């Protein structure tokens, strides 16, 4: 069952029930109130995109370089979530990792559709390994993203085959594509905070047509060839409509030969790590990335 | 754990690894050494359908009439099977229900790609419904079909709503549409005699493109509305790639309203009802298919 702590938070955001508006500013209310961690410095910059200038908030460590930087591409949906309201869970991944964190501003739907978050998170994470010297940043790059943004970071890693070379890939309970059939989808469908309606809301106002469906930006489960991608750490929650497609993307990986450990958080929810203050387990979620980013960049425990 | 015995039979049909002429063979060997047991009369009869005449086999019961009329739908695949070599199902379906039974020989992949197999299915189902009379039939009709027959059969209901007066569907281990996320298909990928690489050929066989993918004809567990259907019987298998996705579908019909019995018949594999005379659970799938159908047709016990 679900952890009494967040069953009583459940009992106690209105996706396709309000407008655009009101659900980002509920949204960025819920999580930007969460403690912000001092980290050393925050620099926001804007990035050349291809389509767009691309804000995206820089995050030292009070530890000294060199830094590896974690490109981190939020969650909400491909439609909520900004930079800012991310500030406190990214503070929490700079300090657990030791290195730089870029949150990415990428486009939004309604306003954008896909690709356009594709594109700005790629050309982000393009530029970020082309300018690594910036933020003394020569340890590599990784790239990291929750929910939608998991999406984003998964499809990223597979554009960045044979340009880029990432070190690793953090898909924290990550969407890889369209599922009607899974039995979390089916069985956590509703009363776990992100809910099958609300999926298909933000898969309407993000898709351009179904066609977008078999699109391998959107639906990374059924790219042609998975091999020769970067290491993962995917992260699921027990108690997600997201969580059997994203053990199936760790199943697909794992067979592809690349290294991948997946860990099913139990007694949690999606967006878990983004009530971290409330929910230990986002704590120490956020403290398995860092192990696994402080081994990559540094060889350090 | 699989029961020993499908264990040892699995221990001791090469689709995608032969000629369709040899793939064929093969599984006509197979299913066709069940043994056929008497019935009352058999007939071979043609279906004027609206893209060719269409072959089924029509057998009788020894229980006097009236009858009901159960549209059989061979699996396969799309692209194997045919009435001949499910005659002993059928002839087992149809002891078992007391009632007449007509299996379809609908138009086979490669030679014809989807929708020739809906098409043909739908065609005859039609047929048969406006004539009940020659059957002495006029309990009505109902439509099953195993794997790929459970899609056509499932299909055959959604093109029925508002036309068809379609008494029940009996979708046994049916495939429901396009599925590379459920935990059932990566973990039964290999090794259950189907396999996930068996249904990506016979899928590549049967689509002319991704889109059909899409298309509620080929994935029922996405037509837009799905109240309104006949109640449902939907049998699953534990060991079986095809699992999730035949649950996920009964539980979508359930909250549309439809009645739906669903049950996992554990320890087996897809396709065991064909095996009945080796494997008792196949014998005791096609008595549940009969206690539902006499009770549908007759009010009967
Ligand atoms: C956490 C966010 C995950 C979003 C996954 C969306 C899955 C696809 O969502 C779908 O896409 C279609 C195209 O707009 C629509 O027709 C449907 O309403 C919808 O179910
Ligand atoms: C028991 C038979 C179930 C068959 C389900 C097939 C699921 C879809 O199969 C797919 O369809 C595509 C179109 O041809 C192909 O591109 C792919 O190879 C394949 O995975």
């Amino acid at each position: 069952p679900l952890d009494p702590r967040i069953k009583k938070l459940l009992e106690s955001v209105p996706i396709g029930k309000a407008s655009v508006d009101e659900v980002r500013k509920i949204f960025r209310q819920l999580a930007s109130a969460a403690p912000k961690a001092e980290v050393r410095k925050v620099e926001d910059i804007k990035i050349p995109g291809s389509e767009t200038s691309i804000n995206a908030r820089v995050y030292f460590p009070k530890a000294k370089g060199p830094y590896g930087v974690l490109v981190y591409l939020h969650g909400g949906g491909f439609v909520i979530g900004d930079v800012e309201s991310y500030d406190p869970l990214c503070r929490a991944i700079t300090n657990a990792c030791n290195c730089v964190v870029v949150s990415v501003d990428y486009r939004l739907a309604p306003e954008y559709k896909f690709p356009s978050a594709v594109i700005d998170s790629f050309d982000a994470t393009n530029w970020i390994y082309n300018n690594l010297d910036k933020f003394d940043g020569e340890m590599g790059i990784a790239i990291a993203g929750d929910s939608a943004g998991g999406n984003l970071a998964a499809v990223v890693a597979l554009l960045s085959k044979g340009k880029l070379d990432l070190k690793y890939q953090i898909l924290i309970y990550p969407a890889v594509g369209f599922d009607s059939v899974s039995r979390s989808m089916i069985e956590y469908s509703d009363g776990f905070f992100l809910t099958r309606e609300h999926i298909e809301w933000f898969g309407s106002q993000y898709l351009r047509s179904p066609a977008d469906l078999l699109d391998f930006r959107f639906s990374p489960i059924i790219a042609q060839d998975l091999s020769g991608l970067p290491p993962a750490l995917i992260i699921t929650a027990e108690y997600d409509p997201l969580r059997d497609q994203g053990e199936a993307y760790a199943n697909r990986l794992l067979q592809a030969g690349v290294p991948v450990t997946s860990v099913r958080f139990n007694n949690v929810i999606d967006g878990f790590l983004s009530f971290f203050p409330l929910i230990d387990q986002g704590k120490d979620a956020i403290g398995l990335i860092g192990s696994v980013l402080r081994r990559t960049f540094y060889d350090k425990s």
